[PDB]
């Protein structure tokens, strides 16, 4: 275990070699991403005439808008996505990380160094991406009539979202680095606990200051929808505080439904895209049916215990990785061991064999999460009206029927359509 990595070879090098696999593993996991999109975007090409179990769900018209739709996210996704992973590899090769922390110089001082780091680092990161975004958002989005956002308003709102970004990582970012600057030698259970808090405050906070900044909230006025909510939310249990009806109209015709709190203060969001066009009022209790699901089941609670699990883990081998030079000399770090890089390149690049591993465990658990939570809407006796509502918010966002198995296995969080369908008709 530990006699083993003492041994030195007369034939290849130490740093050298473990930044090399780094990246090896960044293009092998990019490498088999490539071949499931490109499986799944032969599908696209493929299954031009609709299916017959799929013939219910949608017409030839909507399908062959779905076919076209998905055709131009799969062209974009390859391109946006070999950029990234090229930029990625470039960066790293060139030097870029070292050279920036070199620029933004010139306890206290390593942290603000670290801070203005962040700044240009996140500044670099948004001006890069934001022509792509451009693309996506008016050209893909446009051509394909979902797009309701103004130029005015997608450049407002990306630097909105922006400056938000900083005043939220600057000052948890600058009081994490002093946890484990100044603490020790059990740094990372501080480490840790502060991140558990900070996590769970933006998680109450976000939806009630955060989310209103950026789109339209307004209480869900008084009617037939908003009693027969309260009705259902008394019924489960739900300590129902208010209901908002978010315009996400104004950006695209995409339909969404959720719910925050902490614990006797819980509200409901829904969005209307979702209630106008969208689904009928039965349809849409159906779909808060299966949200209060993931309530009552205890799929949040479980998802943070998870979450905070693996940033247990993840601060303990970091502790135990921190002190050891040779994975800073490996990314360019000679003259120094610099905290925020050393959670950089442990947490982004050395964690990245984990990360990948967890992430495909976490998506194969969100789809039994999904039906059990389907199966919580059947036993509410919404069956039916979440069967129809599934295929209309299906048809509303051109979500295609047809999927290769080993794409939607990887990278699909939620079952596909004519999975979910089949076990609600059975229920
Ligand atoms: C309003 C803002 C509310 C903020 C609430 C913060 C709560 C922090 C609890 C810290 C507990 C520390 C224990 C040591 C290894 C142990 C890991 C434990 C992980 C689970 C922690 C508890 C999760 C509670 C979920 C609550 C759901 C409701
Ligand atoms: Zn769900």
């Amino acid at each position: 275990g530990m006699w083993a990595s003492l041994d030195a070879l007369w034939e290849m090098p130490a740093e050298k070699r473990i930044f090399g696999a780094v990246l090896l593993f960044s293009w092998t996991v990019y490498l088999w991403e490539t071949f499931l999109a490109q499986r799944q975007r032969r599908i696209y090409k493929t299954t031009t005439h609709v299916p017959p179990e799929l013939g219910q769900i949608m017409d030839s018209e909507t399908f062959e808008k779905s076919r076209l739709y998905q055709l131009d996210k799969s062209t974009f996704s390859f391109w946006s996505g070999l950029y990234s992973e090229t930029e990625g590899t470039l960066i790293l090769l060139f030097g870029g990380i070292p050279y920036l922390w070199r620029l933004s110089g010139r306890p206290e001082y390593e942290i603000t160094q670290s801070l203005v780091f962040l700044l240009l680092a996140t500044l670099f990161s948004a001006l890069a991406g934001l022509p792509w975004s451009l693309y996506n958002t008016f050209v893909i989005e446009e051509k394909h009539g979902f797009n309701q956002q103004t130029l005015g308003f997608f450049m407002k709102d990306a630097i909105k979202k922006f400056v938000v970004t900083q005043c939220i990582l600057l000052p948890v970012s600058s009081l994490l680095l002093y946890i484990i600057k100044i603490g020790g030698d059990y740094f990372f259970i501080y480490a840790w606990l502060f991140t558990l808090v900070v996590s769970l405050v933006l998680v109450t906070i976000y939806a009630d200051y955060i989310a209103p900044l950026f789109d339209k909230f307004t209480p869900l006025p008084e009617g037939k929808l908003k009693e027969e909510i309260e009705v259902m939310a008394k019924s489960i249990d739900f300590p129902l505080t208010k209901v908002y009806v978010v315009e996400g109209s104004k950006r695209s015709s995409h339909s969404n439904a959720y719910f925050y709190g902490f614990f006797k203060n819980k509200r409901i969001v829904l969005f209307d895209t979702l209630l106008e066009q969208g689904c009928k009022n039965e349809e849409v209790l159906a779909v808060l049916g299966h949200e209060l699901g993931h309530w009552k089941l205890g799929h949040t609670v479980k998802n943070i215990i998870i979450s905070q699990m693996n940033s247990f883990l993840c601060f303990f081998l970091f502790a135990v990785l921190i002190g050891r030079k040779e994975l800073f000399a490996a990314f360019g770090f000679y003259d120094s061991q610099p905290t925020l890089i050393g959670l950089l390149i442990i947490f982004q690049f050395i964690f990245s064999p984990y990360n990948e591993v967890l992430s495909f465990c976490l998506t194969v658990l969100s789809r039994r999460f999904e039906f059990q939570a389907d199966a919580f809407a059947k036993k509410l006796g919404k069956a039916k009206d979440l069967y129809s509502a599934l295929i209309k918010l299906n048809k509303d966002n051109l979500g295609f029927p047809v999927s290769d198995w080993l794409f939607s296995m990887w990278h699909y969080s939620h079952p596909p359509l004519l999975e979910r369908l089949q076990a609600l008709k059975t229920m």
